[PDB]
């Protein structure tokens, strides 16, 4: 409960309010752009692709929704303070919850790392046991990390044991994705396995947004700078570039990929 | 293997009435969408501003459901060809329909906002928002999954069609029971005139929601199939889907402004 510790003991600032609406405004604005392009894209591409875009057309509503709901709970959540001049935490349910994200990616995750499954074949490996450790790694990846984010505050100990237990699960995927990339790149033009490898990188760096997001309280010392206000903005912008590169990016890329191979 | 639609027109065909009849009621679908669209636009400074999410999620849900009821009439036109021998519309060039692909990708992307936006308007005493948002998506998006998958084995593989219409007839009576705790639960501390509005709102989204396994599976379930394999069939499970959308979408929309104006007093 990061941003409701700030949003009740220090205050958001106008500036720093008004930036997470709008920064998580666009940031569902832009899922819907790119459910415009999945559909229009889905005869782009053969039958076999059409389950990709299927999946990042699903991956696209949800992002969207939680996008929706985060930046309508973040605009009722914290009332203004005409004596002090600040937005604070107020009451009601539907109140801001970043933990409402990884209840998300719980689900999105297999998806967005299942799709490329359905993109890219597998030679000497088979598709159940990737799928299948993919799923398991992801989502304990994604439980753990919910468990430790709730020690976010309260507990520092245990937000590093949980949170490092993940990130070997973590590690997990990017162990079971590499090869993924590699088995499925030769064979293919090689313009579609320089995609896939922009596609790689990419994967590598937006999926450290989420843990380095949740280091962002944390990164200037314990209570530094990021202790603050700005630490939530910057945790809120963070995932909105994380979101639009993991999802949106990342789908339109395995669609080129898709459509290269016909 | 087959979709009911393209096994008629590929085998059967399309009589010029029954062709142009389905064409019809799917302009008229977008028509009712891009009329709705003007609605809610114009009704969105009538409600208090945290209200106005709906709103706009209604004016989103009009968009998609415009735009992909659009694609269908356009591609029923230009995906058969008329047979001057017989008299009929056959569908031509390994053209299969999308195999309704555009409908159920509609039902795939208005379904949770349809489920998500009355959480907007209505507001919940004991109930978890996140949680049930979460459940609202878990079975509406599994539903048309499972409503798309088993949709190819209608005329093929009973056993098929029947293990997976089932399964989504889970995530629907899941639905139905969901959606009635959450107008049951913001009913109480509201106005009554709302509370009235919302058991109208129950009532529709009961019938109009029912309207789809109507016309794709209680066609099997009590022994009708058969009488409508055929052209006939085709407009009817159309005509009813169409009315069945106007009512989730368009209607299910206009009461929810009626309940915020109501609670923006
Ligand atoms: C569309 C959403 C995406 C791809 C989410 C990705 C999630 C992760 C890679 C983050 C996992 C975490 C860690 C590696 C460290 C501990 C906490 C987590 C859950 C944020
Ligand atoms: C606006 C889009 C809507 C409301 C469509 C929703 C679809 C359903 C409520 C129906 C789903 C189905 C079943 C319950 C059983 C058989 C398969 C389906 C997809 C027709």
């Amino acid at each position: 409960t990061f941003e409701n510790y700030i949003g009740l003991q220090d205050g958001f600032n106008e500036m720093a309010y008004q930036m997470v609406a709008h920064v998580l405004t666009l940031g569902y604005a832009v899922m819907l752009a790119g459910l415009f392009y999945f559909v229009l894209t889905i005869k782009t591409v053969a039958p076999r692709f059409r389950t990709s875009s299927v999946l990042s057309v699903v991956v696209m509503v949800s992002a969207f929704l939680l996008l929706y709901v985060q930046a309508s709970n973040w605009t009722e959540s914290f009332v203004f303070d005409t004596e002090r001049g600040k937005y604070f935490l107020g009451e009601g349910n539907d109140l801001f919850n970043n933990g409402y994200r990884y209840l998300n990616w719980l689900i999105d995750v297999p998806m967005l790392l299942f799709q490329i499954l359905f993109v890219v074949t597998l030679t000497k490996s088979n598709f159940s046991s990737i799928r299948n450790q993919f799923w398991i790694s992801g989502t304990g990846m994604i439980v753990t990390g919910y468990i430790g984010q709730f020690y976010e505050v309260t507990d520092l100990t245990m937000f590093a044991i949980w949170g490092a237990i993940s990130t070997v699960f973590f590690f997990h995927i990017l162990w079971l994705m590499k090869k993924v990339i590699d088995e499925g790149k030769d064979g293919i033009p090689a313009k579609a396995q320089e995609t896939l490898q922009s596609i790689w990188v990419l994967f590598l760096v937006s999926w450290m947004l989420y843990p380095g997001a949740y280091l962002m309280p944390h990164l200037a010392g314990i209570e530094g700078l990021f202790f603050s206000e700005i630490g939530v903005v910057a945790r809120q912008i963070t995932y909105t570039i994380a979101d639009v590169s993991s999802k949106v990016i990342y789908g339109i890329l395995l669609t080129n990929v898709a459509q290269v191979m016909s």
